[PDB]
Formats: structure tokens, sequence, C-alpha cells
């Protein structure tokens, strides 16, 4: 076990969001600073922002090589999202619409 920062360089979105067969997203992001290893900042925010809930499904997101790409599981609220890796202004933001309600 280890000590890690949260990342605070920019990241970049390395292909297309992917889409799974149970409500989920698959996103690869490429990180661009300079403080790996480190932890991956990870929020979903609101149509006009604001802090919407939603759910990070990949365990401990973790920068471990900047070099290497890491992909994030997220499952992103109903209705209109965006789905947010990294922090500050420069934090990637990932535009998402997800149609319908919970079933059952």
């Amino acid at each position: 076990g280890m000590s890690y920062v949260m990342c605070t360089g920019s990241f970049k979105l390395e292909k297309e969001v992917a889409e799974t067969q149970h409500g989920t997203v698959l996103v690869q992001v490429k990180y661009e600073g300079t403080d790996a290893p480190c932890k991956i900042p990870f929020s979903t925010q609101d149509e006009k922002g604001a802090t919407q809930n939603g759910r990070l499904i990949t365990a401990n997101p973790i920068v471990t090589d900047k070099e290497k790409p890491v992909n994030i599981e997220a499952e992103p609220p109903f209705g209109e999202s965006y789905i947010v890796v990294g922090a500050g202004e420069k934090a990637l933001k990932l535009s998402w619409f997800k149609k319908g309600s919970s079933i059952g």
C-alpha cells in the first residue's frame, strides 16, 4: 500500500465514449500532467452544472504511467449530464444524455 495525490493535470479523451449493455459508459482517458502515479478525479455535474448524482463503477481509477491510457466505467444519471474527469477548469467534461428512468 502507498499514498497518492489526486491528479492535478489535464486529461484528454483518447477515443469515443462507448456505451455498455447495462446503462454505463466506458471512457478512455490519456493523462497529460506530471504527477503520476495519481488518483483520477471523477465527478458528474449538471445540465446547468451543480452536483448531480451518478456512480463511478471503476474501483479506484489511477494513472500509473502517463503514457498508458486509463479505462473508466461510469453510470451517468438520467437526463443531461457532464461526466468530468480531472479537477478545475481544464477538467475533461464529457456531455451525456441518458433516456428514461430506472426500471422496477
